[PDB]
């Protein structure tokens, strides 16, 4: 009874994928390798708000099986994959999430993760865009104080995090998953630049190569967008408004342009930008018959939607839909602007996210464990984990790492062990 | 008299390359354009010694618009142009280089630059590599009272920077401009994408399409000589002892390998590791004959020259030998294990090397007129001029910025005129 998922049925399905992906998650099963005898977590009470994929599922029972008690909600209406919520929810772990929510439903789901049978209350929570931090900051303060922290996933709930922060909002640590390397630099890129194409083919079958492709932000989600259009034979145009990294894609060889003024000669646009109404209504307007438009950033504010409620809305097929100006032309929009990836495909496959979400399992016992040796202030874990993360990643791909001699370690100045880098390297 | 090149009559040939330079150079003619009038560098002394090519020509020249009086020495005996060198010495500015220089000339060309006429001293360092740095620590200590601070530009010599000050030898403030976004993620990396497979063509002429190529380290030189060859048709290898570099090149799709394992399957080998040793002489007995063998980290030691003194050594031409091993077998070895973009060819084009000295030119500004606002530590300058070195190369590429509204701004918590990241972005 404690759960709310589309078709329990669904169970088997869900649970042959989950299978799979453990064979593609190498850093989630060497984590319960190592610590599901010790239960590090054990007496975690874990609220998390994050898409449930089948890679969420695998995450959520490495917390288990660490000890951790959970409860689970998605952090967007169309990103939940009903075959691993109903997983779950057959093991008896309490999940409230399907795909295609409405927005009262969506916020009933995560009130759901705060209050559990018995008096359920979390300590701890994971986050995915902010949502939940928000929630509990704004609505639910008491629980703030038995709160030893926040795990936060992507780029935006970061910068919401830093927005609370410097106005003395901020009331639990919070430790920013974005940006451990083997996050940023491998979910955010490599992640977005398959499953970006993904949501695209499945939404449209559009043909990639000959088209003219706008990517609207040239950050990690933006770089790797534009890397997958283009190897598909795809003119890619980029658009940016930080002049370092519209520097770096014009040295990778796109055309760094503005939306004002190339909005008539694009086929196909992505919204990566994190910001909002970078994509306004005479933007669309302009655009040509059939011109594709889709947002991947973690919001559908990249995209002026209400500007659309206008016009007439003729379905396609679910999350793929025609608004008609006008004068007769029309554009698809993909998921009502929501991030495509999720909303039309299955987001980024398990290998990349094993990376991701290692990183949160050990920011979740980092913050259980240590959360009193923290302030309410956003953190980032130490070099060697993210090190360790890549390390559990090397084997399943075939890379064999050389080791440094101790002549080689003193003569760049590291230890053999690690860490390799200074702080404030780039990767 | 105050010079020393090798031929002075080449200086109008240098002259009509230094003019070509200015135009694809717009960073550094910014800065004059910008300051050539108030000479913030008047009164500067600067004491050099870094590549005399065509490229550190504008940057010399840039200093002195600016008021600044310099003595050049360049920083490894193969990378001078000569005919840089005599359009500078021509101007009457001291330079002290030429290609083809013995070990003591090389050190002779350093001290010439800490000693001018009529008591002639350096009140700044501008060094690449760290050998001038070590130089007046080392053997001019009542020198190193007057230096007000260095600027860096690579990343051995920071390496040797933090070393230093690490065990409280750093005695003057330093500026790392290798760690400027607008340095490391544009000349380390789609420099040496151009500059290391102009060096093995000069040199060899070698094919690249189909060869077993191997590059050792994955750090932004070793990613730019991964794509560079890659592009061109061959299957890339590569060597590190970073778990994060080694999960970054693997989901390039380059296998991950040791040079231990693979010495008798490859083709080409490169050294980008900055480290000591990584080709030691077992691994190039076992290359295959006519292997070619290069290093394109700053130091030669890089690959153990040493270990091949036993064996007869035969000139192909200039910077190109052949080393014949007992059973006969060949390895083509490049610029004696010196830079081999710089040795064999010229270093990185203009373009990418006005973002470098930029950089450089700001740092000497922040140097003379705030050294006393810094410690006897390694700084970076501020984002802000990171970001100005960007926008003053986007003009000369066609690149248009994207300008964020109001809202925008604040939606993402930044100013529309910049900073737009925070200080840990990777980019
Ligand atoms: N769908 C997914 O699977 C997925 C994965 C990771 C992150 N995301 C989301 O993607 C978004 C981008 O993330 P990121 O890590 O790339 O962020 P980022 O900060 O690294 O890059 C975003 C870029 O947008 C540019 N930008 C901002 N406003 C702009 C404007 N008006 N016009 C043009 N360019 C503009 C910035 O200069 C910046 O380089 C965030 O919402 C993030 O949470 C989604
Ligand atoms: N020739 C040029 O024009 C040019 C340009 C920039 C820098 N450089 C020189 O290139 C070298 C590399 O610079 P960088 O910025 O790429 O450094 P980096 O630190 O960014 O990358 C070097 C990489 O080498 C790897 N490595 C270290 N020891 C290794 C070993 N034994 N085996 C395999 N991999 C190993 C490290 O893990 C690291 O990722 C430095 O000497 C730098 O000064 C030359
Ligand atoms: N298959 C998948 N399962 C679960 C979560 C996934 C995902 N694919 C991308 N995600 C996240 C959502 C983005 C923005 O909210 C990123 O931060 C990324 O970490
Ligand atoms: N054409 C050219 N002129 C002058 C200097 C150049 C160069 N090409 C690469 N360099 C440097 C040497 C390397 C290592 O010493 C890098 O740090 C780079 O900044």
């Amino acid at each position: 009874q404690d759960y709310k998922v589309a078709e329990i049925s669904l169970a088997d399905w869900g649970r042959k994928e989950i299978a799979i992906a453990e064979t593609e998650m190498p850093g989630l099963m060497a984590l319960r390798e190592e610590f599901s005898a010790k239960k590090p977590l054990q007496g975690a009470r874990i609220a998390g708000c994050l898409h449930m994929t089948i890679q969420t599922a695998v995450l959520i029972e490495t917390l288990v099986a660490l000890g951790a008690e959970v409860r689970w909600s998605s952090c967007n209406i169309f990103s939940t994959q009903d075959h691993a919520a109903s997983a779950i929810a057959a093991k008896g772990i309490p999940v409230f999430a399907w795909k295609g929510e409405t927005e009262e439903e969506y916020w009933w789901c995560v009130e759901q993760t705060l209050s559990g049978p018995n008096g359920w209350t979390p300590n701890l929570l994971l986050d995915d865009g902010g949502d939940l931090t928000q929630v509990v900051h704004q609505k639910h303060p008491k629980l703030l104080t038995a709160i030893k922290g926040v795990s936060e996933e992507t780029t935006t709930g970061v910068a919401r995090l830093y927005e609370m922060a410097k106005h003395g909002q901020l009331k639990i640590p919070a430790i920013n998953v974005n940006n451990a390397v083997t996050k940023s630099k491998f979910d955010n890129l490599y992640g977005c630049r398959e499953s970006l194409l993904d949501g695209l083919k499945r939404a449209t079958d559009v043909m990639i190569a000959g088209k003219v492709a706008l990517i609207l932000g040239y950050g990690d989600v933006g770089k790797g967008c534009a890397q997958a259009l283009r190897g598909q034979g795809a003119t890619v145009l980029v658009a940016e408004i930080d002049p370092i990294c519209a520097l770096q894609a014009a040295m990778e060889g796109y055309r760094v342009v503005t939306l004002d003024d190339v909005a008539e000669q694009v086929d196909i646009v992505v919204t990566a930008t994190g910001n909002y109404h970078v994509v306004t209504h005479d933007h669309m307007k302009r655009m040509r018959n059939q011109a594709i438009l889709c947002n991947i950033g973690h919001f559908d504010s990249e995209i002026d939607i209400q500007s659309l409620k206008q016009y007439q809305w003729e379905n396609i097929k679910p999350q793929v839909d025609h608004v008609i100006f006008p004068d007769g032309k029309r554009i698809i929009i993909l998921a009502e602007g929501r991030l495509v990836n999720l909303g039309c495909a299955t987001g980024h496959p398990s290998f990349v996210m094993s990376a991701s979400f290692t990183n949160q399992v050990l920011a979740q016992i980092e913050l259980f464990q240590n959360s009193s040796q923290y302030q309410n202030q956003v953190y980032v874990l130490p070099k060697v984990l993210d090190e360790k993360v890549a390390r559990l990643h090397l084997g399943r791909i075939g890379a064999k790492l050389t080791q440094l001699s101790n002549e080689q370690a003193d003569y760049i100045g590291v230890d053999k062990n690690g860490p390799y880098k200074p702080d404030h390297y780039r990767y």
